[PDB]
């Protein structure tokens, strides 16, 4: 039981830890510790947390510089297969788009930092450091925090322009059936500017379909929500796209949830708040659009979205973690991560509320035909089943 309210953590690049050589075995012995004692999912998962800490241990006694140990501290945490089981590190990037589809990855929409070097829309990426993207992929999986195999590929795709050690990145390219190779800085995060973006857009389509995208439960979704929903609140339809929502805060999405209930209903992660239809909640009729990058707090809205029986979801399943109350620990030597510490749950219609992603109503998948021309499938197919 947690009485002392959450630490504050530091984020560090893995090349510059303030531990020494010295302290790595000390310091993954009490990382390792803190997981036994605080971690809720490993005996639920049924880990084999002996060999991997025993593997991991190994790896720590030959380690001789930080980068060493933070990549081993990285592959441990990883290891733990729980998006919400993650480290505090910081990573050099390119804060670049990728599209994952059919298995295939591009490019989607350079951005000016990768025009500098000559990327184009839709490159489609064949390899990196000389390695066939599948095999990249799945050699770097042992980095990527995921509760399941979906959101494990998803995450590590979308890890093609960022690492926790690398500044320099080659790329294979296919752009128009030529093969070409690039050659990429990774810089700092604060390289970059940080978004300023809406977090909620609305827009009619076809006068009487309301489209709506949640990019995020963090604030300020509510002031961005409350300031476009009107716009759409009075048309007979209305699309919900939580497609690139990966959380945020819950009691947002609790919050924008009981504008779309018609009755009373308790909240999934936590069933002590009933949430109530909103006075302005909306009378039409819902779709929800959901794939594998939805997350945590976005999954909690989905999940609910669903259970209400008021909402047709559309697209591919969840990523597969609602949450589980994830808290920050620190090591003596200022080694800092995150772990999930409640007990596994289930909904009010016993589904798992982490380990499987939520099935849609409607499993539609988004083409490499369709990307090539800048076509949605699953918004297409969203206005289809409106417009029968």
């Amino acid at each position: 039981f947690y009485n002392d309210k959450q630490i504050d953590v530091e984020n560090f690049y893995i090349a510059e830890l303030p531990l020494t050589p010295s302290q790595f075995e000390e310091d993954f012995k009490e990382i390792h510790q803190i997981v036994m004692e605080n971690y809720s999912l490993y005996q639920a998962k049924h880990l084999n947390m002996d060999s991997l800490y025993q593997a991991c241990d190994a790896r720590v006694r030959q380690a001789q510089t930080t980068t060493d140990y933070g990549l081993i501290v990285q592959e441990y945490i990883s290891a733990l297969q729980c998006a919400h089981a993650i480290t505090c590190y910081k990573r050099y990037t390119a804060n670049q788009r990728v599209a994952f589809i059919e298995d295939f990855l591009f490019v989607d929409k350079p951005n000016d930092y990768l025009t500098e070097y000559g990327f184009q829309d839709k490159d489609r990426i064949i390899a990196i450091n000389g390695l066939p993207y599948k095999q990249w992929i799945e050699q770097n999986e042992k980095y990527t925090e995921a509760s399941t195999v979906p959101h494990r590929r998803l995450r590590t795709a979308y890890d093609a322009f960022r690492s926790y050690a690398d500044t320099l990145r080659n790329y294979t390219l296919l752009r128009g059936g030529d093969t070409l190779t690039v050659t990429l800085p990774l810089k700092q995060r604060d390289y970059f500017p940080d978004n300023e973006e809406q977090t909620v857009e609305s827009r009619i389509l076809q006068d009487s379909i309301g489209y709506l995208t949640i990019k995020t439960m963090m604030n300020p979704v509510m002031e961005d929500f409350k300031a476009v929903y009107p716009k759409v609140k009075d048309l007979p339809y209305l699309i919900i796209d939580v497609r690139r929502n990966g959380g945020g805060n819950s009691m947002n999405g609790v919050n924008i949830c009981k504008y779309f209930i018609r009755e009373a209903q308790p909240h999934c992660v936590s069933k002590s708040y009933i949430m109530q239809p909103e006075a302005d909640a909306y009378k039409g009729k819902i779709y929800l659009l959901t794939d594998t990058y939805t997350l945590s707090a976005a999954e909690s809205f989905t999940l609910d979205m669903k259970e209400s029986g008021n909402v047709t979801l559309i697209g591919e399943a969840t990523g597969g973690d609602t949450g589980n109350g994830p808290r920050p620990f620190c090591t003596k030597q200022r080694t800092y991560f995150r772990i999930p510490t409640r007990q596994p749950d289930v909904s009010s219609k016993g589904f798992p509320m982490e380990g499987i992603g939520i099935p849609p109503h409607h499993q539609v998948s988004q083409t490499v035909a369709d990307f090539m021309k800048d076509e949605d499938t699953v918004l297409n197919y969203a206005v289809g089943l409106i417009t029968e």
